[PDB]
């Protein structure tokens, strides 16, 4: 039912009911010869949404709009990226042309500025020491120390048990490393302890690419991080 690369062109993308008022949505991007897909999440602000990271690319996050508005019908007013890579701010520029609000750490917001990508107008305070969580409308932000990158966000739906735990935590098909040249493998493994113990009710578990589970996910992250290290 979860869909995947074979099932999505580069250029559309699709939406997921993961529980009231909660959907992911699944894009997919060329990336030195491969297809890969790529998630962020949708939550609903009342009579608004806020969104969870863009859709890999100015073309990608475009169809990302009219696809919200074909299905769900009701207005984007504010959007969080977390972390500096390009599957969480590009298409950034497109958000903001539309009107949408967008948000990053201080810590995302420089290290998307060194590397030249798209840059979130707004700053997040009060994410800036491992373990600190704030919240944003419907969700909690928590930064639960360097992982996949120095800066990366988690967030956690209360209403709905649903972890959103982007590129710091793998799907299960995922054995080997992947993208570490701007990780803390050092780190990692116990910034997901601090995950575990802020998040234990969770029930639905979503990675930054490829198909969601239970907590499972973390530790299954903790082992091919471990693996990666002893290599
Ligand atoms: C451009 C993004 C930024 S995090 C990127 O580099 N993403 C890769 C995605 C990836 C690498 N190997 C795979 C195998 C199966 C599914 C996904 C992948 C990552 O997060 O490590
Ligand atoms: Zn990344
Ligand atoms: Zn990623
Ligand atoms: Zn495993």
């Amino acid at each position: 039912a979860y869909p995947t690369v074979s099932e999505i062109p580069v250029g559309e993308v699709r939406l997921y009911q993961i529980a009231d008022g909660v959907w992911s949505h699944i894009a997919t991007q060329s990336f030195d010869g491969a297809v890969y897909p790529s998630n962020g999440l949708i939550v609903r602000d009342g009579d608004e949404l806020l969104l969870i990271d863009t859709a890999w690319g100015a073309k990608n996050t475009a169809a990302l709009l009219a696809e919200i508005e074909k299905q769900i019908g009701l207005p984007v007013t504010r959007a969080v990226s977390t972390h500096f890579h390009d599957d969480r701010v590009g298409g950034v520029d497109v958000l903001r042309a539309a009107g949408v609000a967008t948000y990053a750490s201080p810590s995302t917001r420089r290290l998307a500025e060194v590397e030249g990508n798209e840059i979130p107008t707004h700053s997040l305070e009060g994410l800036s020491s491992s373990g600190d969580a704030v919240r944003f409308g419907p969700v909690e932000l928590f930064y639960p120390g360097a992982a996949h990158s120095t800066d990366n966000l988690v967030v956690y739906v209360p209403s709905a048990s649903v972890l959103y735990g982007g590129c710091a935590i793998y799907e299960l098909s995922r054995t080997s490393a992947g993208n570490v040249a701007d990780a803390d493998l050092a780190e990692w493994p116990t910034s997901i302890e601090r995950i575990q113990q802020h998040y234990p009710e969770a029930q639905f578990v979503i990675p930054g690419h490829g198909l969601p589970g239970g907590l499972d996910l973390l530790k299954h992250t903790t082992n091919v991080v471990k693996a990666h290290t002893n290599r």
